């Protein structure tokens, strides 16, 4: 079986780069803390014991309120009077750094105004190994350069608005199936440990880790480690991914929290680089924790060095100070577990004062504007045979498909969005927010038609084909809506356990489109979906005159779409993944059956880097719509490529901050009423063994602590580390590339120039994206797009050097409008 | 068994009153026609043979195009790019003569622009004997005064727009069960003839006949006789209702058409006062007709007098001229049977030239505006505990109920509206039109809330009660939508064979309302229905803060309602029927089982005049909401009632004939004409009359089957109650002027609906009966004096001994106020005669 080698000690923070001020403030306050106070920062207080999806107890003697951590990557979960933004995959479809940022900012503002300290998002893991993976839509794209840039801009927007962002899930959680042992049991499978993603060192560096290096360099304050194992070592105690890759090589200065139920040991995880346990207990409301009491004991008994807990507390306070949360602090003014105005303060056991638990604060501001805009700018026009934009003069409009209409249970009528009923504007699981309302395509397109005194109807039963056919024969234009949904693995909809069982349109979508197109010579298909779907049965039908993919647009869905269909917005989005002829064309199959008996299922990433377009190009397969493809209401020309060549070895010793006293300093204080299931830092008595309750307490302890796990002496800086996101020399700019871009059509709009490189060598993809931008040009207007290639951009990861190297194979650059339409190309000059 | 006494001969037209010019022009043209041409005017061409629901062949030699007759009373049926107006019941709820006229005008304009000559509406029969009758909603109100006045204004709007209106159904078609034998057989019932409505002479004059007297006096061109029998004689050959009540007593000058399949004999119907057979065949596509060829033969063989057939022709041409149809004529520019651009000219057999059958003419103009306004102005506010109007500042709005949302088959996705899915804006059967679009309450209310930056959702599955209760707990206001549907008897939805099986909300509505009100202290109920529904289980719930009934609003439903809920329109509508505690409180049970073996079921109207509020008041029962009840966002005061007393041929001419009849050979099929399969023609196969009729009863006991008087063309007496239009003109003398001051005593402009009831006196008269009303717009503090007059008819009762209206010697009283039960002003009336 795959093996995960050790890397110890867990590196300590050092005030790196833009962290210097936040780290000095964190060390000044952590220095004042007792051991039980430090431990309070590191451990949640128990599932649904307070207000937020995750919440720590804070340090009240030092005026630090408990840290409130809340989903989701696309808006506040489990709350009220908040907005529901389009999903991360829509941000990927915009290819628009500025919109990713502005969406970050608007979410940060709403979370901050609910008294939330830490947003659990954005996501870049899953990256998207498999097109049917259940959570790819929360992240961005299976391409690392596109994902890493939009991930980083999202982070910066959220943190500039004063909320800590949490880059998740770290790392290789590329499928829902078998990701948790209790979930698998509920779905009929008996496994002893979760699925192990088994991945070679070059692949992890070139693909899955690269957006985390961007998040790190962009200043992300938190990282959430993942439920799966990596080479048979759990993500939240994997010393290789956490100590070596994240903290030593990428130089991460913030804190690593567990995913909920992903914490699997106290001592093991603390020494392997975990800093925060969520929701704080061992299983939900077990009243036991691998940390809390147990971590205070682990330090008192000498097994976890003081410097390790001290560094947890410094990383946690430093992220909180880095975003300025201290200046915006207020306790969470809502409850994730009830919408009632009043309730017992501690929800799960219904204890504590009976008091106001919701204040109904309306944090929406004018955020519907950025959502409606980001929806229109993420609507990919895949096909347009001169059918769009509409004019408003069409005499009779047929709106067809359940995906155009209302969810009959209300927009929030399925818990965590766990159904696919009515228009699909948000997929399911934790990656969700309550809509404040939901504008359906039916509502916005019928309003638009009635404004022009046209005739219009909506048929929203996809087996009502008699009516579809009759109305399609009478219509000037048939707008046909179809979807495909997916989500987090703890929910199953129609037997899809988070992951999609296939890429075919749900709810009779293919037959609905063929019924319309058999009868209307102007059939326009609109797809809402978590990722690609199969279109081969109808996309080339002669009466299908346009096709659009609008992703998961959030609350302004129908208005975002109408703006595009009626020409208020000229679509600029590009596909952020590949649209293949068959599921086989993508390869990268999910592990859907036990393959290691009743042990952990083994998920070998045997394709290496060759996911999505890199795999189609390697196999010489032709996509229907390639990565980077999207049309516009105008045309663009690219010409005039020009290329120009441009002109610490050790750490400190681990520090300790403050003093640790005797056990009797950490016994429960006598005036305090202990709330049932609440997780505390304190001991029942000075008897360490008895207060831990651990059946393994004090047995074979040293043989269970890896060599070096307690070494606080100065360490070597890795060749590829020493900076933020990697050695700073990786970010030196080596080549500048320019091209001229002209709008040669009649409509103002945006181009998305894309710069790919070919790094050369027998095992490298033919082309890999490295730069892009989204440039607004009026008709006939031109501009020069200039960008630069860094040392990292031209490197490959060398497993023998443990470093990025520019290999000696000759490299080329290609610029154009998609991964398959690259009219400009040149050999690059040799650089090192 | 009830018996229907004979009345012969069938009165001939005479140019009465406003018909003088139309009659002269009809005589002049019918004088030029051959017998087969005349017959062509009287008989439709066969079910689906041409474009319109009914269609005659016309007279091409004299450039008279075939007459195109199309449904419905609320908009053009079976067509395209037309509007869908609110139902006649909503017009009744407006209590607004002007809006009634404006709706008729906007409908006549649309019909005229499609090349339709005759609109099959409006309807005042069923009047509304039973609250569960399947078609009451197409008419107006169970009250004859409210109905007759709004029926009349609807007819004047249509005919002023140049289309002939058809007052239907004449008469006593008060229920759908057993109305047609083949329908009854499709539902498992074996009957040899249709339901017989059996009614006494005073009741028919005081109730069912009264709105038709108004129709006739307002100048209606056509009348459509009914499927039921009346005292065991079919509506379309009932000499008593057609010859005596309609043509002699009411003096009707236009033409009587059959309902479709209501024509039951050639000779018998022509002599009993029928003028036009629709759709022209005996059963759909039978290629046989009681008229056409048979009527030509019946005149040739001496059995139907030429004067009778000339009179049919003159009544038909006179109605056509009277509305100026000849000045707007164009062939129908759509087909009722297909939406294809091209097709065979003769749809049913797919014969004739292949040519353009649809021109897709957009006739809607800006009629959405009158629809929008009339839906708002017909929304009755039944209860409002200071909950409405909404301000727009409600922080979270729950829209609850399938009736708020879309029909998932599309607004037109159920044929003839034969389902109750999504918002109910139109009930089912022939009384329907294709929506151009349908704005749902969900759409218009969610749009209003988003304009104010509120939060809003719609739950539209009425068994999703977990979600309903969760959202209702979170909401500032919960708007709960519920409905109850019905329609014409040939369609059954959920076992309701046209008629409603109960007056309970459909689709779990009572449980939905209780789920919302148990959780939300500001639950507002909105009812779309064909008539009253039982509200006893929740109307008085402490968290039910407002209740509205919005009827069947047509295509602008959601916008009409939002205009009211948000106070752009202050509701002025008033209930046009009673809301009782139980079904038993209304009495008047439908006949739902065979009670005459396998012969015609018998429907005895044994309550006499005591239907709807007259029955409740007679039984001393308290309605939840009485007839005439509606609240406003302002208040009104009525004061200062004052009463002021104010200051005909005896024989007809002889029956004329116009033009000449020749030999049987003039009427044989023309040699060079292709005869279209199933098409009905006026021509004979040969000069053999017997063989050309194909009638198994031809020449059988003929004399015995021709009623006494039926061929009598000599001068007739004028009935004491006849001699004018809608009755002897002395009935319309104004005898009393009544005035009262109405003041808006509140803070917002609005419409008051003053109502004037009389008590006629006498042991068997209703305690009060509506006579006058108007709808008056007043600004805050403004006053106005409402003045109206009572006519001799208004103060009379029908005396069966005299056969005339008589002001009886019991002391009479006037009562004025805001409903049938809120009448603060009363005055004794002085003796007048
Ligand atoms: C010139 O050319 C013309 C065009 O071709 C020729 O016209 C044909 O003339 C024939 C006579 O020669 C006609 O045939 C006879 O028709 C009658 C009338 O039938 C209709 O009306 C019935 C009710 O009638 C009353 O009311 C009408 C007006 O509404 C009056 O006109 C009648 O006079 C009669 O009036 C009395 O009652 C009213 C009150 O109700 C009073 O106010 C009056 O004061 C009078 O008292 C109605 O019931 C009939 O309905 C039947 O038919 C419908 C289908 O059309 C169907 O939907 C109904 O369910 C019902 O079906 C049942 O009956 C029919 C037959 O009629 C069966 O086939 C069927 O299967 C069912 O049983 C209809 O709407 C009709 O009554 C005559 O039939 C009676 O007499 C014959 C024998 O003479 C019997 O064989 C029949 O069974 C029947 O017997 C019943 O009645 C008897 C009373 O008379 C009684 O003794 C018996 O006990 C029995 O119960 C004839 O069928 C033919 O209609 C007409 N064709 C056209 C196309 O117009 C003309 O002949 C020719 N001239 C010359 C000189 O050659
Ligand atoms: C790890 O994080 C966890 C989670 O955040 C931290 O746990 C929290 O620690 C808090 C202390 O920082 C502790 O706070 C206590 O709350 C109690 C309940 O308060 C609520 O109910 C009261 C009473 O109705 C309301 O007044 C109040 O507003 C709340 O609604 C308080 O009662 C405690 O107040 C006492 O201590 C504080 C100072 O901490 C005094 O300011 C206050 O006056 C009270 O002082 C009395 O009691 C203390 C000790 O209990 C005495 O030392 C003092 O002399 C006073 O004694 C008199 O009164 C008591 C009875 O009232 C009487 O017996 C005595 O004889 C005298 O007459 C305090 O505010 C949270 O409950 C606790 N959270 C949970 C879930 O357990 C933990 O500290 C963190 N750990 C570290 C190491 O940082
Ligand atoms: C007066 O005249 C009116 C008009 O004719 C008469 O009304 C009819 O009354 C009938 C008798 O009540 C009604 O028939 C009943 O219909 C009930 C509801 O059927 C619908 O809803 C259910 C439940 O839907 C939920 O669950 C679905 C499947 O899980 C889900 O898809 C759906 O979205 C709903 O979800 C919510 O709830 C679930 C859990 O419950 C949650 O998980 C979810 O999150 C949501 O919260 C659905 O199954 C069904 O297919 C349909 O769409 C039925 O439930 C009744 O059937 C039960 O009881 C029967 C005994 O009565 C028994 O045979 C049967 O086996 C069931 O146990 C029943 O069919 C009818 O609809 C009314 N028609 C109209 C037009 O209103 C009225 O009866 C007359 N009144 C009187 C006094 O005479
Ligand atoms: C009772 O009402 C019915 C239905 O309205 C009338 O029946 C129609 O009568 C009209 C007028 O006579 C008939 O019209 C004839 O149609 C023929 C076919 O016309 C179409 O197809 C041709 C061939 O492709 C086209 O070229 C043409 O434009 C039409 O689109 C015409 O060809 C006839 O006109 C000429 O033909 C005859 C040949 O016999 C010659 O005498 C002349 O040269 C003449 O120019 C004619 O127009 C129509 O077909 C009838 N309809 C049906 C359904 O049968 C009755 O006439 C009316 N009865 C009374 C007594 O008024
Ligand atoms: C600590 O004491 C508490 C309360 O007495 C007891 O419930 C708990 O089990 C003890 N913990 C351990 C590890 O024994
Ligand atoms: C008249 O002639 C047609 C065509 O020959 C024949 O089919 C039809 O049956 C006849 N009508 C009658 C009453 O015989
Ligand atoms: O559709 C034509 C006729 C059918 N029977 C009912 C009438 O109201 C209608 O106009
Ligand atoms: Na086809
Ligand atoms: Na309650």
């Amino acid at each position: 079986l795959a093996f995960s080698p050790p890397f110890y000690p867990s590196p300590w923070a050092n005030g790196q780069g833009e962290w210097a001020e936040a780290y000095q403030r964190a060390v000044a306050i952590v220095s004042q803390m007792t051991l039980d106070e430090k431990v309070n920062l590191t451990t949640g207080t128990g599932w649904e014991l307070e207000k937020c999806v995750g919440q720590t107890g804070g340090v009240p003697r030092l005026n630090i309120g408990g840290m409130c951590l809340q989903d989701s990557p696309l808006g506040i979960r489990d709350s009220d009077y908040n907005s529901a933004f389009p999903a991360g995959v829509n941000v990927a479809a915009t290819w628009d750094k500025n919109l990713a940022y502005l969406r970050g900012q608007a979410m940060g503002q709403e979370f901050s105004d609910k008294g939330i300290d830490v947003q659990l998002g954005p996501a870049a893991g899953p990256l998207g190994r498999s097109p049917d993976g259940g959570r790819n839509w929360e992240g961005f794209s299976p391409d690392p350069a596109l994902t890493g840039v939009l991930f980083a801009e999202t982070i910066k927007g959220i943190q500039d608005a004063g909320v800590v962002a949490t880059a998740k899930h770290y790392i290789l959680n590329e499928q829902e199936h078998f990701r948790q042992v209790a979930e698998a049991a509920g779905y009929g499978f008996n496994i002893s440990d979760t699925i192990s993603s088994n991945v070679d060192d070059k692949t992890i560096h070139e693909m899955y880790l690269w957006p985390f290096a961007d998040a790190v360099r962009a200043g992300v304050g938190a990282i959430m480690c993942s439920y799966n194992q990596i080479n048979n070592s759990y993500g939240c105690q994997n010393s290789y991914t956490l100590n070596k890759l994240l903290k030593a090589e990428l130089g991460f200065q913030g804190f690593v929290m567990s995913d909920w139920g992903a914490h699997h040991s106290g001592v093991g995880s603390a020494l392997a680089g975990l800093d925060m346990s969520m929701p704080g207990d061992i299983t939900f409301d077990s009243a036991t924790s691998f940390w809390g009491t147990n971590l205070t004991i682990a330090v008192l008994n000498g097994t976890v060095p003081q410097w390790r807990v001290d560094d947890m507390a410094v990383r946690i306070m430093a992220a909180y100070y880095k975003v300025g949360r201290d200046r915006l602090y207020q306790p969470p003014n809502f409850s994730s577990w009830t919408r009632d105005e009043y309730g017992f303060k501690y929800f799960y056991p219904q204890e504590g004062p009976y008091e106001k638990v919701n204040h109904f604060v309306n944090v929406q501001r004018n955020h519907s504007e950025v959502i409606r805009k980001l929806g229109a700018d993420s609507t990919v026009l895949l096909k347009n045979n001169n059918a769009l934009p509409l004019t408003g003069k069409e005499r009779k409009v047929a709106i067809l498909g359940e995906d155009a209409g209302s969810n009959s249970y209300g927009a929030n009528g399925c818990s965590d969005r766990g159904c696919d009923n009515g228009t699909l504007a948000m997929a399911w699981g934790s990656g969700t927010a309550e809509f404040p309302y939901l504008v359906t395509p039916e509502q916005a397109i019928q309003a638009e038609v009635l404004k022009h005194k046209g005739s219009v109807y909506a048929i929203t039963d996809n087996w009502a084909l008699s009516q579809v056919e009759t109305l399609a024969k009478q219509a000037s234009v048939s707008l046909v809506f179809v979807n495909s949904d997916a989500g987090e693995g703890y929910i199953s909809v129609d037997g899809n356990e988070g992951d999609r069982n296939n890429l075919t349109l749900w709810k009779n979508g293919d037959n609905l489109i063929k019924a319309a197109a058999n009868n209307c010579n102007n059939t326009i298909v609109v797809i809402h979906s978590v990722g690609p779907v199969l279109v081969d049965e109808w996309y080339d039908h002669p009466n299908v005159t346009a096709i659009l993919w609008a992703g998961l647009p959030g609350q302004e869905s129908g208005n975002s779409l109408a703006d595009v269909l009626y020409g208020r917005v000229n679509p600029g989005a590009k596909s952020p993944f590949t649209w293949g002829k068959t599921r086989e064309a993508y390869g990268d199959y999910l592990v859907r059956e036990l393959n290691n008996g009743n042990g952990a299922p083994q998920d070998d990433f045997s394709e290496g880097v060759f996911i999505d377009y890199r795999g189609f190009d390697k196999r010489n397969e032709t996509p229907i719509y390639e990565f980077g493809h999207g049309l516009s209401y105008t045309t663009f020309n690219y010409s005039g490529l020009h290329i120009q060549v441009l002109n610490a070895t050790e750490t400190g010793a681990a520090p300790t901050f403050g003093q640790v006293g005797n056990a009797s300093d950490y016994v429960y204080p006598e005036g305090l009423t202990r709330i049932s299931k609440f997780i505390y830092p304190w001991l029942n008595s000075t008897d360490l063994k008895a207060s831990s309750g651990d059946p393994y307490y004090g047995v074979d302890t040293a043989e269970h602590v890896p060599e070096g796990a307690t070494d606080g002496s100065p360490q070597p800086v890795l060749p590829a580390g020493g900076g933020s996101g990697g050695n700073p020399r990786l970010y030196d700019e080596l080549i500048r590339v320019s091209v001229t871009v002209k709008n040669t059509g009649r409509v103002a709009g945006d181009a998305v120039p894309q710069l790919y490189v070919s790094l050369g060598g027998p095992n490298e993809p033919k082309v890999v994206l490295r730069k892009f931008d989204r440039l607004t040009l009026k008709p006939s207007e031109e501009t020069v797009w200039t960008t630069t290639l860094t040392r990292r951009d031209l490197s490959n990861w060398d497993v023998a050097a443990q470093d990025w190297v520019i290999t000696s194979y000759p490299k080329k650059v290609h610029v154009g409008s998609s991964s398959r339409q690259l009219p400009l190309h040149a050999a690059l000059p040799k650089v090192q």
